[PDB]
DNA sequence: CCGACAGCGCATCAGC
DNA sequence: GCTGATGCGC
DNA sequence: GTCGG
């Protein structure tokens, strides 16, 4: 952190620009994809052209480096800091459910600061005046303590609704993470396959886990929850996708991550003769063309197929 | 030189 | 009202 | 903004 670190939070606070004030998606994933790779090189880096070696780093960020590393500073992000538009259209999207497009409506309005929001929640969204309610809340990390604790009221509560249930809390967390940002519960059923998560979502209402809710569908819910107090626990967010049982577990694999992890083994399988997405694992013919999707009932299956040894979650940072 | 870069599920918006 | 586009989260 | 066809 202390290597680096002033290179990756220019980069970090390029990439939050490019998303909410350019709305430039691909340039703000161009300026994260840099700020990670250099985030993870054990080395102090001392040019532009010593980064430039680096992937995802080129002409245009190697110069921003060369700059910071002689003036401590950035001439573009000064002059953006300063600004009052881009600083409050930046701002605004902390805001769960107010993005590039809604920060940018906001501010033309007036509407620039959290108190200003506060003034005119008759111009906001259902999950827009959520987002406000919980803002700090939300911007908080879960420890995993926490998280274990959520885990057993949402695989209890899952379980009295019906025993034939199958629920993976997935994430960082199933990785073995000390935080995490949210909670994502993937869920499935045996008469599921390609009104089961209404169930689920009102029982968890019923103890009062769940307080809120920003999204909710026959597949996929999102909303607030808060862990049981005896000091108040703050509310966290929490996700629930429902699943079909023979793609279960290539969802599991999917949302377990890493983003890294998954962009590997796709990489692998495609040399083995197969290609994995999101739902299935397919078989690829001798022309390229996909067959049917093959049978999963474990996600070790999945490492089979490719004839790869199985990887514990924990071991799946890349 | 120039397109890819993940894209799906849900809530809301724009047009008919 | 329906249908498609847009916006947003992850 | 970077990478690769
Ligand atoms: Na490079
Ligand atoms: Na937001």
């Amino acid at each position: 952190e202390t290597l680096n670190g002033g290179i990756t939070d220019m980069l970090t606070e390029l990439a939050n620009f490019e998303k909410n004030v350019s709305q430039a998606i691909h340039k703000y994933n161009a300026y994260r994809k840099a700020a990670s790779v250099i985030a993870k090189y054990p080395h102090k880096i001392k040019s532009g052209a010593e980064a430039k070696k680096l992937p995802g780093v080129g002409t245009k960020i190697a110069e921003k480096i060369d700059e910071f590393l002689a003036t401590g500073k950035l001439r573009k992000l000064e002059k953006i800091r300063q600004d009052d538009t881009s600083s409050s259209i930046n701002f605004l999207t902390r805001v769960s459910g107010i993005g590039p497009s809604a920060a940018r409506k906001f501010v033309d309005e007036g509407i620039k600061t959290l108190e200003d929001l506060r003034k005119n929640e008759d111009k906001l969204n259902h999950h827009q005046r959520i987002g406000l309610k919980y803002f700090g809340d939300f911007e908080k990390r879960i420890p995993r303590e926490e998280m274990l604790q959520m885990q057993d009221i949402v695989l209890n509560e899952v379980k009295k609704v019906d025993s034939e249930y199958i629920a993976t809390v997935c994430g960082s967390f199933r990785r073995g993470a000390e935080s995490s940002g949210d909670m994502d519960v993937l869920l499935t059923h045996p008469s599921f396959t390609s009104k089961l998560l209404h169930q689920v979502v009102e029982q968890l209402q019923k103890v009062h886990f769940i307080t809120d809710t920003l999204l909710k569908g026959e597949t996929k819910f999102m909303g607030v929850c808060q862990l049981p107090s005896k000091k108040e626990y703050p509310h966290r967010r929490i996700d629930i996708r429902l699943i079909p049982k023979d793609q279960y577990y290539c969802g599991v694999l999917y949302f377990t991550g890493s983003d890294i992890f998954n962009k590997n083994m796709r990489a692998h399988a495609l040399e083995k003769g197969f290609t994995i997405n999101e739902y299935t694992i397919r078989p690829l013919g001798v022309t390229g063309v996909a067959g049917e999707p093959l049978p999963v009932d474990s996600e070790k299956d999945i490492f089979d197929y490719i004839q790869w040894k199985y990887r514990e979650p924990k071991d799946r940072s890349e």
